[PDB]
């Protein structure tokens, strides 16, 4: 298991030095819970939901595969076990399968608001500190694909990196021999004219920064002439709603880091019996 | 450092195998940046980016102390050290930033819609994993306390332990007794009637689980009647709203755990020269 | 699980590079072994052994729960599986069961003088390095009650902590609000004058430091009229023989940290029979 | 590091979620204290305090050496840093140089009770849990001398591993073509007999264990006589009240593992001033 | 710093119980240390050591740069600091710049055959356990160039993982909406007509297996014609001597993993001076 | 267990943020595979394989043991599990058996070159970093015997050592007392010389470093003459064209390190069907 720590990690914070309720409890006993929603969405984490729960002795009787659809009142986990442990994992299953679950639904939500079969969804290092993968498998089950997981993942650069050379196209060389074989280059472009010196260049993929659709279709354009095998991403700030008006702009994919760094929790408890 | 390796953690999950970028780089310089925000709110996470920073071999020239109030194209810090470090830091840096400000400023946001001086705001073990500590201290450079931090830190039940007891007086002694000695017992409600059973018991502390302000006022009252020393607790829902209304339930502190599952990140960004 | 990992270091540092007599033995085979007393005394560390055991992937056949009594020659645990795992947690197993025996034993031996049902006996944060925790199970087993577990399971002040305050009556109000909802707090009192001014500050608990029988008596009753609601405990190189006194004094629980700084082993060993 | 390690741990054990009282400092500052003695004993602790202070940013202005004696009332060490700090890193620092000492202690009384210049004592394997390092390094200061340190060390059979070899001349003799090159043997006997064996099948180290003065001087004897070379150590329940009377029955070495397995906390304590 | 814990473990092993000079030597102090070649080679571990040096306390005087030739006798590195951790630090130092300059060394009399300025030469992912990225930083100081680092990396699939699926050209299509963004996907074969149908399904690159030089030429010019959009890469117990063929054969680049498999140690050693 | 967490390793840096081909993966499912051989050699490994089968939940059906012959095309090991996971597994598992069976091959080699059922043959220290205890355990397999492990397995000084010690015979002799009472020292020579002196100062093992095989005769028998139980050992730059001459030579163990720091991978492959 390559999450058996992050949930032995997560279960520990809330331990500490370890539960008080099981002190007083005087003899324990078997039963059973479930995971009832309270408000409508899609379900994501269920991989980590079973590792924790077969992690802690707790047998997972009923479960509702991912990426699918629920609604308020809904049981989504048959779990049993001891009674003591089943408290104490509680809480830390909610919150994991919560917070999954929410970045999964605002990420559904995006999708529809997309509709499109040949334009791709993509997130961004803009994640939460230590839920780096936690959270791309979130945006994932929603429906969306996920972009460079990290920073070995795919060299990407951008200004930043170029305010200081000369000749790009020189560059890009220069670079391959150093770098890892199956590694491609994307750049980001704030103006129509650099995506030329880009594309030019060598650039495996390019961006295009907080750009309207006609200075976007200008690249899309001048890519479909003469640098066919370029893909092309737009992102920019993207809203919810100027989302679909970029699907047209004839991209590739469009990237909405705004997927994980805008999803709120859902609604969710446990109840014995 | 208690967060040495919390930070630690959050940088690898990037760097996987290691930068690509630092391959490419012929001459490492050092340079200087800032972190400029893009939307006025509240600022926490200090400490760590402090830590982080220091960890990494990055100067901390000027920075803006935590709970401190800001407006967009603000500089929030002048930090200095090699160029390619820079670079590695700048994501997990803004990250770990804008996630602590974030729910710093959605909190600072309930404390003025509180108004208030003797009453207190408090959150819940809703936390994302393995950030219980994280962000119950952005919870704080909002303006808030914050609840238990954990199973340990104080014995707090509700129905479900109780749903196969016979006498609760009884049994809070002898829970005592295998107890820590510093631990207080919090319980949970949800009518008039059993508020009463409560303190009766010895409940060191009572919530209210919810119930609108009548409901409430009736426990708050039974409370300075005979029970005085026995804090009041309202958590329920409390929107943002209906928060300021039970302020005035005489209660001493309302719990809007909301305050972190709800709480989007800030725009904030980092810029070279 | 929260103490694999405590036993798996507790092996570890046994074994080094690597046992040397599963080199030299030519075939290993399944055989059977006991633990046994030879000295009287109280048992503890179950909860540690059953899991070095079915860690190590040895069989448990029979085991003395812990608390109980046990005569020396008494066959204490029987256990099954291959013979060279039986000799590499052999050492290991013992050396827990017996400092953590030797620390319940010692303990009960107070629980005797102490002699009360309304009186608690409480260890401190004297430890031995990583073992708090389990060193205060084990005061648990031998009796007694555990204090808190460390300096976040609630505020303690001492002299130390006094000489740099002004004003305590105004500290402990403006601290309630940066101090988590549930935390008690508790101060170390070495006189009358003392004792009253905490109480009055608004302390949760008391301590009757290094004081005569009579003046706990009397930091007694005063709090048995004005302030009835707290809580007062005695410590302070308190013995077997004037720890029975203090007993008799209205005071809610003594601190007796001795029990483990001041516990020694007791001798046990295994046999393969 | 080596033991960095150990000490990382030795405190988050006890700051847990964190300290409380760094919640409620106000304005924290830089300060001295004192590590003072409240009974005479044997110092004992130096290496590991001076990583511990060093680890958590705190100035070390004087300190005794280990081995050094001191007497009540004795000021220790004069250790410089953040009065937040001095107060999380203050019981760790005393609960270790309290339990170290108190090893040492006891020992270096065994050491002068014993008398001779040319018989080494020795501890064990009987350790505490997670301390086996720690607390062999602890024999050391007060004046004795360590024997193997685990089971890498150096390999040593007892009865239980014998009673299953038939032909032990032959065992040893092919079981050194396994075992590392630089490697000693000893074994465990309870008779001039055994010991008469075990020296011919070509033991390094022969233990003698429980037996009277007389074996003892005779298997010493035959040593001196037809096995030079081969190393004598008598151990079993052995007390003050009899170690002399072992030092003198050329038996090399004295093994008596109640060093450390027996001994307690040596009472100190920190002043700020 | 991310070969922190990578040197931490690599002393850890060899330290065990801890160095038993240091426990005999009697009066430590400041010297200084050169480590020398005694066989001719190309220098490679730079990096490494410097963190190691600088990580123990030892100041470094003068270093041979990463990818620099030596002959016998030349002097490497000049290191001073306390005797006693220049011991410790020692085998450990030697160890790793050994391992490390004796793969680079190895490599570049490859790179030497290939002579080639349009050709990369790349490694594998056979590599020894623990080392992957020690030994492929090696390879870059050796001359030639990395191939991916891991599962993650980027999608590579070979016979075994064509077995179980039909339609190819459908697969690389409802891949990439699963796959990263950024990830490339390449594809082994075996002949011409294998080599074909991959580039087709739209592969990203194509492995040339054990294929003769000519079959190469030939799924070489086919993809100068129909897809030279497409990497091309020839592998299989390539040799130092049919290497250079290869290279004059119109193919991106050759992975002859043989590079670290196949690479032994650099005599050198440490003198004090 | 023990090398457990050496696997987790050894997995986790193949893995990295994840494995892709798990992505695109449709239906996982039960299969088999055979580890084949391509080269003969002598099979080392079972050890850590078994552990890293069982670890993954992979499920081992036939496997050949330790120090085991193979030819070329010999199927070795029969695996069967979840067809998505042999295909993580597979790489770690072959670089580890090419690694563990690349030794014990070239180790095989000198133990028949050396011809003698009375000369140990041995390794050293010089490994590569993070394997100390798996290639020694490498070394074992081809036949060899292992020296010792690490610094703290016992004493060896070499000439750095020495350099600083007026008087040999008493710094061994003022020296037992501190060292572990289980402990052999090993001091190196270069001259017929310093062995004479080494001995009488009580050596317990002395190195013939780089000696004619005519000084090692004459130190051999210094040796059996005055000092039986010594133990000698020849070491030195030696290879197979010299090893058979050094064995009758009466030293009881040659040391070559270069069974290590000079052995290669054996050729192997895993296939499905
Ligand atoms: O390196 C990455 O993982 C990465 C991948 C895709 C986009 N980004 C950055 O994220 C920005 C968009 O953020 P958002 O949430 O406001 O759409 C984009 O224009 C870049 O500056 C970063
Ligand atoms: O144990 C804790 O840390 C804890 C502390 C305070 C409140 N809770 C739970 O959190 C609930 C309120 O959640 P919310 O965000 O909708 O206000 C409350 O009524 C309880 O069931 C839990
Ligand atoms: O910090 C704690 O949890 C704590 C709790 C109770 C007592 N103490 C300290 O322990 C002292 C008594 O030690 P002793 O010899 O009675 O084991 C007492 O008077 C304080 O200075 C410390
Ligand atoms: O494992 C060791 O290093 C070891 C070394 C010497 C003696 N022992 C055992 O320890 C026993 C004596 O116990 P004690 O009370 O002197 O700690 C002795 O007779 C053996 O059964 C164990
Ligand atoms: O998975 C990888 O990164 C990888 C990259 C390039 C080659 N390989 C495998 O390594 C084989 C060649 O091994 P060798 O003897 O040329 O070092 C090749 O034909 C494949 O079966 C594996
Ligand atoms: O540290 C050890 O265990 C050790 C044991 C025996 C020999 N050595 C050293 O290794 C040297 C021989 O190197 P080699 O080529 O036989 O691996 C020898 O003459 C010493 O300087 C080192």
């Amino acid at each position: 298991m390559e999450i058996r720590t992050f949930l032995e990690r997560a279960l520990k914070e809330d331990l500490g030095h370890g539960d008080l309720f099981e002190r007083v409890l005087e003899k324990d006993f078997k039963a059973t819970a479930f995971v009832r929603a309270k408000q409508e969405g899609v379900f994501s984490g269920e991989k980590y939901a079973l590792e924790l729960l077969e992690m802690t002795g707790i047998e997972c009787v009923q479960t509702i595969k991912d990426k699918e659809r629920f609604k308020p009142k809904d049981a989504l986990m048959e779990i049993r076990g001891d009674f003591s442990m089943l408290l104490k994992v509680e809480r830390t299953l909610l919150n994991l399968l919560q917070h999954s679950s929410g970045i999964a639904t605002l990420t559904s939500r995006f999708v529809e608001a997309l509709n499109s079969h040949k334009v791709r969804l993509l997130d961004t290092r803009k994640t939460r500190p230590l839920l780096r993968i936690f959270e791309k498998y979130s945006v994932l089950n929603g429906g969306a694909s996920n972009h460079r997981l990290g920073l070995d993942d795919a060299l990407m650069l951008k200004d930043t990196h170029l305010r200081h050379v000369k000749d790009l196209k020189s560059f890009l060389t220069h670079a391959r021999k150093n770098l890892p074989f199956t590694a491609k280059i994307e750049i980001e472009c704030e103006s129509f004219e650099e995506a030329k010196n880009a594309m030019n260049a060598g650039a495996d993929i390019v961006m295009c920064d907080n750009l309207s659709v006609l200075e976007t279709k200008e690249i899309a354009a001048y890519r479909d002439a003469h640098y066919p095998f370029v893909l092309l991403e737009a992102s920019g700030n993207i809203s919810l709603e100027s989302i679909n008006a970029y699907a047209k702009s004839g991209v590739d994919a469009i990237s909405v880091g705004a997927l994980i760094h805008q999803a709120t929790f859902i609604d969710m408890h446990m109840k014995m019996a």
